[PDB]
């Protein structure tokens, strides 16, 4: 059911595997997300942008997913508000019923990230929210200072290729669920799902596989995917739009593009190690 | 807030205007109608089909219009399943919180349609649940029998050129609320607009604008809406398709489907008579 973001990444944090927290938009994304976890068995880390809050409206963002945890309520999942910009945002967030919020202040200096960041720790944990923060490449001094200071839950450090020494660095000495930004891989089968209906990616590569494991071997615990899931999830919209031109029935357009979108979130749950970890 | 489908109909009943039903299978959808209802000052007849109903899943397809509900909470709405096939289909749309019901039997002899319906409306109205039923070109003879001893709240007569005399002795006779179905009216903008994105419509003939209004002043008084949105919506889908082949953020797909959508639908309402009146 819907639960604190650090039930499901202290977990994770002790075990050593990663979590994928999964963005949504819309009831298409959420549904083919959780019917991900449920085949998986995985437990669910749910993101909403402030922009995907200000498309559907916090109401809805909430209602929806509490509708779906309780369609699903054997799997652990957390509501989380990916990328919050104020400390207005975050309240919002959390008076809506999201069970975690970040806050990025990571483009401030050292002293006002953290004092912008205990500030909404303190709103959050009062209501027994969690707290994701940024800081950065990192610096794990200032990240071990920026940690114990701030009781922020978890911490997404700049670590870029992938900077793996400095991971296990700033791992050791915060001893907290970590989060890896700009996760998506773009693998190569959702590219030439993409590229086969027609689109075109500007050859943007993502973070290969092979990086992703050794980012959750180095301490990652949360690995924020968006781009992934949107490229295969518009790929199959292109694809139905290409192939019937007289074809305006929606689910005919969405059906196959959930299918798409699932199974990315399906295999990065196995990639990443929350498979079979209800 | 939720309330009875007669409750809105009977008020269309006296006043001799006419509230589009419309239907819908996602967020997207249900967003633009309400967005429309809460422009135009009109009361909201929300539509779902079986096969939506199986897309979206029963509860989300109520907890979405519940949310919705709250948002605009002076707006009277109606949440109707459409072409509703079964006793058990009526009963868990009953159960699930919908307040109106179709059970489509006209494929029945008399009979059994009015022993089908019948038995709907004893479980329908012992719930609160208002009910629409189907016959039908009409005798307008069996639709005054059928009327009576069913105690249906509303009925489809088939009437379609759309033949204004039976309608009018169809109305004359049962002095209830009657709905028109298959009455999307494909306008030349959406026809335009679809045909402008690659699409291909078939040449399919919509009904007249003329011919809607000239029900409604016949006694029509709910008008079954569905093709006209999903043509309007799925346009602007493969308008951004077309012109941005790198596009895979699914607002910008869907923040202009919606619009255009909208559109259609406070259109429809001024049409039949039903912007303003609440
Ligand atoms: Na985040
Ligand atoms: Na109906
Ligand atoms: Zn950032
Ligand atoms: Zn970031
Ligand atoms: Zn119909
Ligand atoms: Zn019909």
């Amino acid at each position: 059911m819907l639960v604190k973001g650090n039930e499901i990444l202290l977990k994770a944090h002790k075990e050593g595997y990663g979590v994928g927290a999964f963005n949504f938009v819309n009831f298409e994304m959420l549904n083919a997300i959780f019917e991900a976890g449920n085949e998986e068995n995985s437990p669910l880390f749910i993101q909403a942008s402030e922009g995907a809050i200000k498309y559907m409206g916090i109401d809805m963002a909430v209602g929806m997913v509490k509708i779906m945890c309780e369609r699903y309520p054997h799997i652990p999942v957390a509501l989380h508000l990916d990328h919050g910009t104020t400390f207005e945002s975050c309240e919002k967030a959390v008076k809506a019923g999201f069970t975690s919020v970040m806050i990025d202040a990571s483009h401030h200096a050292f002293e006002e990230n953290l004092e912008l960041t205990s500030k909404v720790v303190k709103m959050a944990h009062n209501a027994g929210v969690s707290v994701e923060a940024e800081l950065g490449l990192v610096n794990p001094k200032e990240a071990e200072q920026f940690v114990k200071e701030s009781q922020v839950d978890y911490l997404a450090p700049a670590i870029g290729k992938l900077d793996f020494e400095r991971l296990q660095e700033v791992k050791r000495l915060t001893n907290i669920p970590l989060v890896l930004h700009g996760a998506s891989a773009i693998p190569d089968n959702v590219r030439k799902s993409y590229l086969d209906a027609g689109g075109d990616l500007k050859g943007s590569k993502g973070v290969p596989f092979e990086f992703l494991q050794e980012s959750v071997k180095g301490g990652i615990n949360k690995v924020n995917t968006d781009t992934d899931l949107r490229i295969a999830f518009i790929a199959e919209v292109r694809k139905v739009a290409n192939e019937d031109k007289s074809q305006f029935d929606l689910r005919k357009f969405f059906s196959p593009a959930q299918l798409a979108l699932k199974n990315v979130v399906k295999e990065r749950m196995k990639l990443l190690g929350s498979a079979n970890k209800i």
